[PDB]
């Protein structure tokens, strides 16, 4: 809507005071124009006719409890825009400040949020399994880095191509979580899983084994379910993933940690610069040994990082 840029101030699903960026025009929208060509957010009213429409707000004060998912989803969709722009020179999610879109209250007891092509899409939980999805910033930077990808290499979402897609979302919705910098780990959807249970997640990128996803490539999936696995066989990567940037021992090869910037910056680039719609496991460590040697040089520790990584998951 046309406007004038406000600041607006309320809570998050985690109870958590923000600010938000919002618009004015008789009443107070959620729409930031401070990032690209706007982020807006939309109230779905518990169906699923999507977007939805755009929230109004009649004070720009948000801390009802019927705010805070919107809140997350429009504070969140801004970290993930700075993220990506500060951190790897990318102006949204196709690279020209392409309007960022949320909708939540999506359905009734909806336990899941994505990416639908066009959009994001957050459900409230069922209250036992979830809570409001957008709560994660883990869950909005995964869901946000589809869109990425999807313009980018553009990785089919079925069997390794699309297990590749998955572990790039949680890699990249775990280094968005460190960058904001508030309780970050290596595991996935921890904010706002099974509020009873304390210590769990979705997936674990650093023992993927924890939730029952295979760690190696003699152990991955192979049948038909999920897509033939992808939200499985993702755990190889996210292992390879996370052995590059912090190290370890895995099935005694020995990988030496280069960090997350530079797990960050090598896995942009093969992502942006080298994978394809059909790439493979083994396509992947290639895009990343050459993403490496681009950045740091063939002699490079980086490289030879990436390559134990790969090693250590059975990935030639
Ligand atoms: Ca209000
Ligand atoms: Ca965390
Ligand atoms: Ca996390
Ligand atoms: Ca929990
Ligand atoms: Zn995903």
């Amino acid at each position: 809507i046309t406007g004038t840029s406000t600041v607006g101030v309320g809570r998050g699903v985690l109870g958590d005071q923000k600010n938000i960026n919002t618009t004015y025009s008789t009443y107070y929208y959620l729409q930031d124009n401070t990032r690209g060509n706007g982020i807006f957010t939309y109230d779905a009213k518990y169906r699923t006719t999507l977007p939805g429409s755009l929230w109004a707000d009649a004070d720009n004060q948000f801390f009802a409890s019927y705010d805070a998912p919107a809140v997350d989803a429009h504070y969140y969709a801004g970290v993930t825009y700075d993220y990506y722009k500060n951190v790897h020179n990318r102006l949204s999610y196709d690279g020209n400040n392409a309007a960022i879109r949320s909708s939540v209250h999506y359905s009734q007891g909806y336990n899941n949020a994505f990416w639908n092509g066009s959009q994001m899409v957050y459900g409230d939980g069922d209250g036992q399994t979830f809570i409001p999805l957008s709560g994660g910033i883990d869950v909005v930077a995964h869901e946000l880095t589809h869109a990425v990808t999807d313009y980018t290499a553009g990785l089919i979402y079925q069997n390794e191509s699309g297990a590749i897609n998955e572990a790039i979302s949680d890699i990249f919705g775990t280094l968005v979580e460190f960058y904001a910098n508030k309780n970050p780990d290596w595991e996935i959807g921890e904010d706002v899983y099974t509020p009873g249970i304390s210590g769990d997640s979705l997936r674990s990128m650093s023992d993927p084994a924890k939730y029952g996803d295979p760690d190696h490539y003699s152990k991955r999936y192979t049948g038909t379910q999920d897509n033939g696995g992808v939200h499985i066989n993702s755990g190889i990567i996210n292992k390879a993933a996370y052995l590059i940037s912090q190290g370890g021992t895995h099935y005694g090869v020995s990988v030496v940690g280069i960090g997350r910037d530079k797990l960050g910056k090598i896995f942009y680039r093969a992502l942006t610069q080298y994978l394809t719609p059909t790439s493979n496991f083994s396509q992947l460590r290639a895009a990343a040994v050459q993403s490496a040697t681009d950045l740091y040089g063939s002699t490079s520790q980086e490289v030879a990082s990436v390559k134990q990584a790969f090693d250590a998951v059975g990935v030639k």
